[PDB]
């Protein structure tokens, strides 16, 4: 897809809101 989007894969991937990590962009 990109690296943009990727990474909130990436943030999702790893739990995301429930990991504590802010939404990336």
């Amino acid at each position: 897809e990109e690296e943009a989007v990727r990474l909130y894969i990436q943030w999702l991937k790893e739990g995301g809101p429930s990991s504590g990590r802010p939404p990336p962009s």
